[PDB]
C-alpha cells in the first residue's frame, strides 16, 4: 500500500516477514553500515537504477537510458534500432551530462529543523519548505567544508508529511557512467504507444550503463584514465523466477503523490485538471490523426507530436476512472470527517479550520484555475503558433549601430525553429480552428486574451476567417512573407502583425493567470502542515506513509495478476508467446527482432526459462510505484534481483491519490528475460560472467 | 470435431455423454417413436430455433430472432422495440403476420429409398441425388397422394446429409398463428449491440417471448381470433439451479452451414480468394465511410446502417482467417485426406484419392475467374452505390421508343432513382467510395478483365479515376435529382443508352453475370467428388466421430461450461454478471444506455431466487457446445435435461469452427435462464409467464 521512508524498515519489518521476507532487517537497510539501499541509485535525477556487479555495472530501463542511446547513434551504428553491446570495458561509450546517486546516509533532523524555523518571527513564511533555506540549515549541520573534507559527497534536507518531519541525506554523486549494452527498440519500446500503461505487457524495458570512478573509487568526471567503480554492494541476480502470491519488494524514488488531498482537491482535480485536459487533448488528437491518415507526409511530421500528448492525455482518462468509479472522492471526506470528529472531542478546532481553509481555497480559485487550464491545454500546448517568434525588446531596439541584420537573423533562427521539417501551416490552422472554436465557446469575451477579442469584433465569430488572416498577414505565415519581411524590416510592422499579437496576447494572459493563481498554493500547504499533523497525532506513522518528494522509499506487496473487468483476468506473468502474437511486420511499434523471434521457434531458451518451458517475459505486483520507479530493482523474499520495474497499469494511475489494491500494478520486466536478451540477442557473455547468477 | 450430431447418433453417442455428465435416459431426450425432450424444440420463423415452454404453447427464442415482429407492432405511442412488451392477458398478446414456427414430428433415415430410386439414372453424372425438387418429387411419393389435406398441418421433406450418401425425410408440422407474448427493451435484447457482436465476455438478455396458436383440437391454423393456445406434446422445465465451471450442457437446434469436409485447397482458396478479398475491399470502404460519418453528424446518421452491414461479414472473415492461420486448418484437413488415400491404397480402392484429385484440379482451374468473381462483387456490387442504380428494362426502353405507355415507364424509372438516391444517399460520400474502390480494382483487374465501362479510365481520362467518376455524375441522368428531372421532362431511349452511370451499371453487372456463368459449372465435379470423398471417410473411421454438415435439420451438441484464454496471460471465465451490465454503462452512447428498472434491481440486490449462491447475479454464460448461425434461440440444457439457458451467439474465435471446431477458442455464447426469468419478473412484472412455466428448485 505504500512508498515508505528507509527509517520506517524498522515499524514494517514484521509485516513484511508475515507477507514472506526472508532477509535480516539491516541485511536490506541499515542506518551506520553496509546494507542493499546501498546498490540503488537515482539513475540520471529523474530514472532508479541498481548496480548488480562488483565492477560497478548497473541496470535500467531502456526509457531512461533512451537519450544516450540515441545520442550514440549515428545511420553508420544505429544503436537506438539495432541495441548496443560492448564487447570490452574499453568500448562502453560515456555520456555527458549523465549522473548516478547513492544515498549514503540518512539522517532524521526534524528537532534541528524545527528549532531553527522558531527564530522565523513570520508565522506565514514558506522557508520550511524552501530548497533554498533547507540547504543553508543542511550546510550548517554537515560543515562549511563538508564537500571539500569528503569528496564526492554533497547534503540535502527535504520536508516530509507536509513539514512535519526533515531528513538528511548523504548523497555520493558518479558523473562517469557508460553505456554498456541495450537491446533494439524492438525490445526496448515493444508495445510503443499502444502498450503504454497497459496490463498485459511484452516489453523487455532495460538498459546496462557502468559507472566509472578514478583510482580509489572516489567519483570524478569523465576521464580516459578512469576505472570501473568497485562497489561496497550489488544485487545477485536470481534465476528462480517468481510465482503467484511470491513476495516481492522494490526500492526506489518516486516523484510526486497526493495521498493527503482533501475531497475537494480530489473534485478539483477531475472537474478542472483531467476534464480539460481530456477534453481539448481529444480535439487535438482528433484533427492530428485525421490529417496523418490522409497524408502520410503528415503521419512522419506529426507522429511524435501526437504521441506526446497522448501520454498525459491516457493518464488523465486512467485518473478520471479511479475518480468515479472507486470511490477516490468519498474516502478523502471520510478521512477528513474522522480527522474533525477526533478534534472536536480533543477540543482542538485547528484541525477543522484547516480543512476549512484548504476548501475555501479551492473553491476560490475554481474560475482562475479553469481559466488556466483552458489556455493551457487549448492554446499554449493546443496551437503550434501560439509558440511562433516573438520580437525581443533588444530586437525591437535595433530595427528602429547597424545591428538590423544581427535582430533580423536572430529572429530568423526562431522562425526556422517554429516552421521547421515537422511544422505544417495547414494542419496547424485546422487544429487552431477546432482547438479556438471550443476555447471561444468556454472563455467568456471578458476573460480572453485581447487579440482572440478579434474573433467577435472583427471576424463576426468567424473562427475560419480570424485564423485565415493570422497566417495570411503574418511575416511567420510563410517563408516569401517572412523574406519579403526581412528585405525592408520595420517594427511597424511587427508590432501590428497578427501571428505577433496572437502569440504576445495569449502568453500575457497565461502569465497573469500563473501570477495570479500562484498566491493560492501558500494557504493550502500551510493548512496540509496542520491537517497532516492532525492524522499524524490521530491514527500514528505506521499505516499513512510521507507523500513521494523524490527520496528514496521502499514498497512490498506479491506477484499477483488482477480481474479488469467482469468475467476477465489478467494472470501475474507474461511470455514471449505473448510478444509473438503481437507480431505485425508493417505496424513499427509490433515488429519483432528476428534474432528474438529465432530464439523463440528454436526454444533456446537455456536456464532462463520456467519450469514448463515457456520463456518468461514480464510480471506484475502489488507494490505502490508511481513516476520515478523507473529502472526500480524488484527483490525476492531474499533480496534477489527478480525484475526491474517499468510502467504501471492505466487503472493504478489514480494510486498516487488512493492505492488500488483490486486493480494497481506495478508492470516489471522479469530479470530471465533481460538475461536471455543479453545472452542470445547481444551475445554479450562477459556481462552475464561479472553478475553473481544464483540458481 | 464435437459436432452436430442427427437425432439418429444420439445411441452411439449416449454412452459418451453419460460419462460426460447426462443423466437422462435417451429416449426422453428423443425418441424416433415416441413424445421426447425433441418434441419441444421448433425452427422459429424458417431462420431461428426456438422451445416449447408451457403446456400452453409459451415459446422463448432470441430478441434478434423476435426483432421483426417488435419492430412490426412497435409505433410512437406504445414502442415496444425501445420499452419492452408485456402483455397481461393471453387475449392481449400480438399476432404476426408471416411467421411460422415448425416441430420436427418425425425423421426417418431413406437412404436405401432414394438410392433405389436413383438407380434409375440417365445419366451417371446428374445432379438430381442433391435437387431439392427431384428429393420432393421422392418425400411426395413416399408420403403419398394429398398427403397434406388427408393430415391438415403436416408436410414431408427429404434431405441429403454426408455428400449425398445419407438422406432422412422429416415430418414437420407448421404452426403459423404465432403470437408476441413479451420481450425486453433493447437495452436488454441487444446491450452490446454492433460493438459487443461476436464478443465473449457478453452482457446481453437476447430473449424474446412467444405463444403458439392452434384450433380446438390442437391442429394447426392461420391466425383466427377463435384460436387457443396449443396443449404440446412436451416443453422443457426451467431449471433455476444455475450453471458452474465444467458443468454438463447440451444444445439441440438447427444450425444452417458447415464446411467440415473441405479439402486443404478449399481451404487455401477460402483464405486467399474469399476472405482476403472481402478483408481488403471491405477495409477500403469502411475507411472513407468512417472518415465521412466523423467528419458530418448528418452522414452519420444515413450511413450507419450500412457501415455496420458491411462490419458484420468483414469480421467474420477476420476471425475465419485467424483461425486458419493460426489453427492450422489447412493442415489438419490435408491429414484427413492424406489418411484415406493411404487407406484406399490398401483397400486397393483408388477412386478416393481420385476424388480429392478433382477437387483439387478444379480449385485450381478456377482460381482466376473466382479472383475476378470476388473482386467486382466486393469491389464494385456491394462496395459502389451507384452500381446498384436504375438500369431501364427491355419493355420501359420499349415503351419510351410511341404512346401514353410514356409516361409509365418514366413513372417507374423514378421509383427505381428514389430508392436508389433515397434520404441515407450521399452522393458525395458514394463518389469518393467509389474512387478508393476502383482505384484498387483497376489495380488488381487487368485491361482485358475489365468490364467494358472500365476500359475508359484509361482510353478516355488518362487514368484520372477521379475525373471518370465526376463525369458519371455530371452527366448522368441519375446523377442528382434536377438531372433527372430535365430527363422525365424531355426523355429519349438515346440519352438512357448512352448514360455513364447507365452504362457503368450495365456493364459491372454484365462481367458480374458472366463471371458467375463461367463460375457455376466448376461446383458440380466438386459435389460429385464430395459424395465419393466424404462416403471413403464414413466407410474409413466411421459415421460415429464425424458429423455430416449443417444443412438447416435438427442437430445436438454437448460440451460443458467453460471459459478460455483468447491470448497470452488473458483469461475469459465462463459467466458474466450483471455488475458487468454496469460497468459497460454509458448513458451517452445508444449501445450501452442501462434500463433504469434494471438498474434499480442491481442496486437493491432484488434477485430473489434468480441469484447464484454468491448472491451475485448472473447474465450470461459460455459452453464448448459446437453451433453456428441458425442456433440462435436454442434451448441450452442442463444434465438432465432441463433449461438453463439460450444460445444467441458465438465469439469470433470461433468463426473456423464451421471449417474445424476449436476446442480451446470456440464457445456458444448463452444467455443465463435465470436472467431471463429475472428480466419477466423484475422489469416486465409478467408474473403470469412465470406461473405457467413449470421451475424447478
Ligand atoms: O520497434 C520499435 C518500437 C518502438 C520504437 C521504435 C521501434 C523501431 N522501429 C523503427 C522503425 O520502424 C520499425 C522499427
Ligand atoms: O468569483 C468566483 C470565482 C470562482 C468560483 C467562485 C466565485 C465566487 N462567486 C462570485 C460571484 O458569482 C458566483 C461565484
Ligand atoms: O439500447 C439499445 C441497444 C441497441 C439498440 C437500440 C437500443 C435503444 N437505444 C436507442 C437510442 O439510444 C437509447 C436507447
Ligand atoms: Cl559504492
Ligand atoms: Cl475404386
Ligand atoms: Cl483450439
Amino acid at each position: 500500500e505504500g512508498m515508505w521512508l528507509m527509517q520506517q524498515l524498522g515499524r514494517k519489518y514484521a509485516q513484511m516477514k508475515e507477507r514472506g521476507l526472508k532477509m535480516k532487517e539491516y541485511d536490506l537497510y541499515n542506518p551506520n553500515g553496509t546494507s542493499l539501499k546501498d546498490a540503488v541509485v537515482l539513475f540520471d535525477g529523474g530514472c532508479t537504477g541498481e548496480v548488480v556487479s562488483d565492477r560497478g555495472l548497473v541496470l535500467t530501463n531502456h526509457h531512461c537510458g533512451y537519450d544516450m542511446i540515441q545520442a550514440h547513434s549515428t545511420l553508420e551504428h544505429n544503436y537506438l534500432e539495432n541495441g548496443f553491446w560492448a564487447m570490452r570495458e574499453a568500448d562502453e561509450l560515456p555520456n555527458k551530462d549523465i549522473s548516478v546517486v547513492f544515498i549514503d546516509k540518512i539522517e532524521d533532523v526534524t528537532d534541528y529543523v524545527k528549532k531553527e524555523l522558531k527564530a522565523i518571527k513570520d508565522p506565514n513564511s514558506m522557508d520550511y519548505l524552501s530548497p533554498k533555506y533547507l540547504q543553508k540549515l543542511a550546510d550548517k549541520k554537515a560543515g562549511k567544508n563538508f564537500s571539500a573534507k569528503n569528496p564526492g559527497l554533497s547534503v540535502e534536507i527535504k520536508a516530509f508529511y507536509g513539514g512535519n518531519l526533515y531528513l538528511m541525506f548523504t548523497k555520493k554523486t558518479y558523473t562517469d557512467v557508460r553505456l554498456v549494452g541495450a537491446p533494439p527498440s524492438s525490445i526496448g519500446k515493444f508495445g510503443a504507444d499502444t502498450d503504454n500503461w497497459i496490463w498485459p505487457r511484452h516489453t523487455g524495458d532495460f538498459s546496462i550503463f557502468r559507472i566509472y570512478a578514478d583510482k580509489n573509487g572516489n567519483p570524478a568526471p569523465y576521464s580516459e584514465d578512469n576505472v570501473p567503480l568497485k562497489p561496497k554492494r550489488f544485487f545477485n541476480i536470481s534465476l528462480g523466477g517468481v510465482q503467484e502470491n511470491d513476495y516481492a519488494m522494490i526500492m526506489g524514488f518516486p516523484g510526486t503523490t497526493h495521498r493527503y488531498f482533501t475531497a475537494s482537491e480530489v473534485d478539483e482535480w477531475k472537474s478542472i485538471d483531467n476534464d480539460i485536459r481530456i477534453r481539448m487533448r481529444d480535439i487535438r488528437q482528433g484533427v492530428m490523426l485525421r490529417e496523418m491518415l490522409a497524408d502520410p507526409q503528415i503521419k512522419i511530421m506529426y507522429s511524435a507530436k501526437y504521441a506526446a500528448s497522448q501520454n498525459a492525455y491516457k493518464r488523465a482518462i486512467g485518473a478520471n476512472w479511479a475518480i468515479k468509479t472507486r470511490g477516490l472522492r468519498q474516502n478523502k471526506q471520510a478521512m477528513q470527517d474522522r480527522l474533525i470528529a477526533w478534534g472536536a472531542k480533543q477540543g482542538t478546532p485547528r484541525y477543522e479550520e484547516a480543512v476549512h481553509e484548504i476548501d475555501a481555497t479551492v473553491a476560490k480559485r475554481a474560475d482562475l484555475r479553469r481559466r488556466y487550464w483552458m489556455i493551457e491545454e487549448g492554446i499554449i500546448r493546443g496551437i503550434e503558433f501560439a509558440r511562433s517568434p516573438i520580437p525581443t525588446e533588444d530586437e525591437t531596439k535595433a530595427l528602429q549601430a547597424s545591428a538590423r541584420k544581427e535582430a533580423i537573423d536572430k529572429i530568423r533562427t526562431r522562425y526556422s525553429k517554429f516552421a521547421n521539417k515537422d511544422y505544417s501551416a495547414e494542419v496547424d490552422k485546422k487544429v487552431a480552428v477546432a482547438m479556438l472554436t471550443e476555447y471561444l465557446k468556454e472563455i467568456p469575451y471578458e476573460n480572453l486574451p485581447l487579440h482572440l477579442r478579434l474573433v467577435k469584433d472583427r471576424f463576426a465569430g468567424d473562427v475560419q476567417a480570424y485564423v485565415d488572416d493570422i497566417f495570411a498577414r503574418s511575416v511567420f505565415g510563410s517563408e516569401a512573407q517572412f523574406d519579403a519581411f526581412a528585405a525592408v524590416p520595420s517594427v511597424e510592422k511587427l508590432a501590428e502583425d497578427p501571428m505577433v499579437l496572437f502569440a504576445s496576447s495569449v502568453f500575457d494572459e497565461y502569465r497573469k493567470l500563473y501570477n495570479e493563481l500562484r498566491p493560492y498554493d501558500d494557504p493550502i500547504l500551510r493548512a496540509q502542515r496542520t491537517y497532516i499533523a492532525g492524522l499524524l497525532e490521530m491514527d500514528g506513522d505506521q499505516d499513512q506513509f510521507p507523500d513521494a518528494n523524490l527520496t528514496l522509499r521502499f514498497t512490498y506487496g506479491q506477484v499477483k495478476g488482477y480481474s479488469p473487468r467482469d468475467n476477465v483476468y489478467y494472470g501475474h506473468q507474461t511470455t514471449l508467446d505473448g510478444v509473438m502474437e503481437k507480431e505485425d511486420p508493417d505496424n513499427w511499434e509490433f515488429v519483432v527482432d528476428p534474432k528474438l523471434k529465432a530464439v523463440y521457434e528454436r526454444k533456446d531458451f537455456g536456464r532462463y526459462a520456467d519450469r514448463s518451458g515457456r520463456m518468461p517475459v514480464a510480471f506484475c505486483a502489488t507494490t505502490h510505484t508511481t513516476g520515478g520507479n523507473s529502472g526500480s530493482p524488484v527483490m525476492n523474499a531474499n533480496g534477489e534481483l527478480i525484475g526491474l520495474n517499468f510502467d504501471r497499469n492505466w487503472e493504478g494511475v489514480g494510486g498516487d491519490i488512493q492505492y488500488l489494491a483490486d486493480y494497481q500494478r506495478s508492470i516489471i520486466v522479469d530479470i530471465r528475460y533481460v538475461l536471455l536478451v543479453i545472452d542470445k540477442v547481444g551475445g554479450c557473455q562477459r556481462l552475464l560472467d561479472e553478475m553473481n547468477i544464483v540458481p
